[PDB]
């Protein structure tokens, strides 16, 4: 097999394949390609007839992917206009068209995604101040996309989706909105990213706005620590890394979750264990012995003791951190911290 695709535009994996110096249409310049993912491509272009540079996303020549990246454009398009000041969270589709059988949709140029930011320090993780700065915008951000008119699900919020606007500051947008979807229209059952993959969704149960917050206390925790927080190789160990953190979970939701048994199982007095393992095997830290007050190392310098004695990363304020991600990581998405009342949150108090 080595057919030739699309005129010999396209690799076997139906992307197009980016060549660095070519002009299209009389206006683009495609300088390079920035990023890959199941999607397609992400390229830097300079846009000669707006005197700028852009970032255009080639999605990938294939039905299945075109319809989803229309869905995505139909929704950047009611974020984009919508009104009052908090639609500079999410990234501005500038314009979009098809060209060689790729839809391209044309961004506003930003920099750095956290998870490369997390990268060019290392992985000894940012800043609790920057965390907290990250932490705001992003609250702001959910707020934003709670509006009824919008009612906006992400379904992919992790560090590879938060750009910053410019690389030696603080200002940051969310990117990638192919999962996405409004309240009532959910029309998939496996979204997430795994490690920032809610319970909910891993339970096989219904869900709403309240999965973002979710991933989103996974990132802050992340950003911070350097590494995830939720490290899981497939659902199971997923399911079990949370369970070590956060301990079983409610009756009330696992009796309703009708993946429930994948992971735990029902005692005759209507308590809840995990799944009974196979002879002598130990793996997994007992449920809840894994407390995030030493992940984050409240008591101890901060992460790996990596915070000892530095400004701005006081005992009291790790304190305030830990209660506000412990609201986002509430297993039951009803009482789960809301955006709202997140930035009224003893953790953004000046
Ligand atoms: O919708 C998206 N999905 C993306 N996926 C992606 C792109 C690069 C690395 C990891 C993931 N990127 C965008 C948009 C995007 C928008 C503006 C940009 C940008 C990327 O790179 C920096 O400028």
């Amino acid at each position: 097999e080595r057919k030739v695709y699309n005129d010999g535009y396209d690799d076997d994996n139906y992307d197009y394949i980016v060549k660095n110096g070519e002009k299209w249409m009389d206006r683009y310049e495609i300088d390079s390609l920035i990023g890959k993912g199941s999607f397609g491509q992400v390229v830097k272009a300079y846009d000669r007839v707006e005197q700028e540079w852009v970032a255009i996303k080639i999605i990938k020549n294939k039905k299945a992917f075109l319809n989803q990246a229309q869905i995505e454009v139909r929704l950047l398009e009611l974020m984009n206009k919508h009104d009052t000041e908090m639609k500079y969270y999410i990234v501005h589709l500038k314009r979009h068209f098809m060209f060689r059988n790729h839809l391209c949709l044309v961004f506003e140029m930003l920099s750095y995604n956290l998870y490369d930011l997390l990268r060019n320090t290392n992985f000894r993780g940012v800043s609790l101040n920057l965390t907290r700065k990250f932490a705001q915008q992003m609250c702001t951000a959910l707020l934003f996309l709670a509006t009824p008119e919008l009612s906006i699900i992400h379904c992919d919020l992790k560090p590879e989706n938060i750009l910053l606007c410019n690389p030696k500051r603080s200002a940051i947008k969310i990117v990638d909105f192919g999962s996405s979807c409004q309240l009532g229209q959910r029309i998939y059952q496996y979204i997430q990213s795994r490690f920032y993959r809610s319970p909910e969704v891993l339970l096989g149960m219904p869900y709403d706005l309240a999965i973002d917050m979710w991933s989103l206390g996974c990132i802050l925790v992340e950003m911070h620590t350097g590494e995830p927080l939720f490290s899981g190789a497939n659902e199971v160990d997923q399911m079990n890394k949370i369970v070590e953190v956060l301990g079983i979970p409610p009756a009330h939701i696992l009796d309703q979750a009708p993946k429930a048994r994948k992971f735990f199982e029902k005692l005759p007095d209507g308590t809840w264990n995990l799944k009974k393992t196979k002879d002598g095997k130990r793996e997994y830290k007992p449920p809840g012995t894994r407390k995030l007050h030493n992940i984050l190392g409240v008591e101890t310098g901060g992460p790996g003791g990596r915070r000892a004695g530095e400004s701005g990363h006081t005992v009291a304020d790790y304190l305030k951190f830990k209660d506000l991600i412990l609201r986002m990581l509430d297993y039951d998405p009803k009482t789960r911290i809301q955006p709202y009342y997140a930035l009224q949150h003893s953790f953004f108090k000046k």
